[PDB]
């Protein structure tokens, strides 16, 4: 009885909808009657054109401001080069308006969107802060195609005000179900970037969404790395298509590319399944992406099944978004256990690198403790070490039903001899697994050259429920 969206770019939406069945499945999630209606998600990005003919119809003043100029109006910046189109972008696809003869939909075409100006001056931690915690109680999702410079030799991730935004939003947000973040994990694969040296992609706040060409591949600019949580379809090649979107300017693109148009895809389908169910908390939304997300149809030279049966991927975390499923799933699912968090700190001692390293370690995830857990969600490995060339390490991190989730590749650019400070590797490839039993911590050296440095903490931190 669904009626399908009518408007002109449409049947260019290949990964809306599409007879090849490789797509992000949406028209089932629309036709069991999810739109997005009621949810509320903000671009944090460039601005938003609030007054473009696809995007006035949904736009909400109070899940926008403009941080740079500190004022109410999100409007872009208009330059002859066009440089603030990318939050318009962004938006378009989310929730452009539906069958209003104009370019094409969004994913929850009937969700207001709104949109928060804070690229384009000066990007700091306040800045960022303000953004994150801006009208918690108002703003389901917040989407952000965005992050540190993907130049492949960089570790940083969010400040103390964003962090502290984080932390107020998963805890108090939606009147205390938590504001959902969903995060773009990188466009530094040339640079062989990881998006474990990235601290908002990294962070168990955020679900960090990677991306997959319309042949199913992994895109050059896509960054591999445990933290990825799941996937949407982008651009590939020049005979693959791309996104079809609002652009600046009020006109309609069909070529917006790269990591930052699966974040808000994502985003979209995330508020798909918030209508279904508006008591979903940030944990249960994880879980439902975990089980539902499909690896068919993807190719990747790393999939692995983990301790639970599952396929999981460095490129694709547990593999492409299916919104059919994750708005059928919501439905029936009962919200998750307390969070419980154990802190195991594991070297008695430093340790040598040397060309490698490996620490096993058995543990019993707090067992007879307030904390114990049974069943993981997201794991840490806080690692601090010295290193004379941290690019040519690679660490990996093996559970004790033998997932191995590869926490940092080698990355050639970073020639940095700073090595880590408490740094937070992160993994998702073990969600479900029982965590008791014995963890393996691997460090090499790739290169042949004679590298030398010290690990001296190494503190696994566990989340889950029993
Ligand atoms: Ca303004
Ligand atoms: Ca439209
Ligand atoms: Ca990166
Ligand atoms: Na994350």
């Amino acid at each position: 009885v669904y009626q399908e969206p009518t408007d002109p770019k449409f049947p260019q939406q290949w990964y809306l909808s599409g007879v090849t069945q490789r797509d992000l499945n949406v028209k089932a999630a629309w036709a069991q009657g999810y739109t997005g209606h009621g949810i509320v998600v903000s671009i944090l990005d460039d601005g938003i054109e609030k007054n473009h003919p696809d995007l006035a119809g949904n736009y909400d003043p109070g899940a926008s401001f403009d941080v740079n100029d500190q004022d109410p109006d999100p409007q872009p910046r208009y330059t002859q080069m066009n440089d603030n189109r990318h939050g318009t972008r962004c938006a378009g696809e989310v929730a452009a308006v539906a069958n209003n003869g104009v370019c094409g939909v969004g994913v929850a075409y009937n969700a207001r969107i709104g949109g928060v100006r804070m690229l384009d001056g000066e990007v700091t931690d306040a800045v960022e802060a303000r953004s994150l915690g801006l009208n918690p109680n108002h703003i389901h999702i917040y989407s952000a195609s965005w992050g540190p410079e993907d130049d492949g030799k960089t570790v940083d991730g969010p400040a103390r005000l964003a962090e502290e935004a984080f932390f107020r939003g998963v805890s108090q947000g939606r009147g205390g179900l938590g504001s959902i973040f969903v995060w773009a994990s990188g466009n530094g694969g040339r640079e062989h970037d990881s998006c474990n040296c990235d601290g908002y992609t990294n962070s168990i706040y955020t679900l960090s969404i990677s991306s997959a060409t319309q042949f199913g591949n992994v895109p050059w600019y896509s960054e591999a790395c445990s933290s990825t949580l799941a996937t949407t379809y982008s651009s590939g090649n020049q005979n693959e298509k791309q996104i079809v979107t609002t652009d600046l300017r009020q006109k309609c693109t069909e070529s917006h590319t790269g990591t930052s148009a699966s974040a808000p895809l994502a985003a979209g389908i995330i508020a798909l399944t918030l209508e279904a169910n508006k008591n979903l908390t940030w944990r249960d939304m994880q879980h439902l992406v975990v089980q539902t997300s499909k690896p068919a149809h993807l190719n990747a030279n790393d999939w692995a099944t983990n301790g639970v049966g599952r396929k999981v991927s460095h490129s694709y975390g547990y593999g492409l978004l299916d919104a059919g499923a994750m708005v059928a799933l919501a439905q029936n699912w009962t919200t998750v256990a307390p969070q419980r968090k154990c802190i195991i700190d594991i070297l008695t001692e430093p340790k040598d690198i040397g060309k490698r390293l490996e620490v096993r370690k058995t543990v019993t995830a707090c067992l007879g403790e307030p904390n114990h857990i049974t069943r993981l969600e997201h794991a840490q490995a806080r690692l601090t070490l010295s290193y004379n060339r941290r690019g040519d390490l690679a660490i990996h991190l093996v559970s004790p039903m033998g997932t191995r989730s590869t926490l940092l590749a080698a990355r050639p650019h970073d020639y940095s001899a700073d090595g880590f400070n408490d740094w937070a590797f992160m993994t998702t490839h073990s969600w479900d697994e029982d965590p008791s039993g014995e963890w393996v911590l691997e460090i090499e050296n790739t290169s042949e050259a004679n590298n030398y440095g010290t690990l001296t903490k190494f503190t696994l931190v566990l989340y889950g429920t029993a």
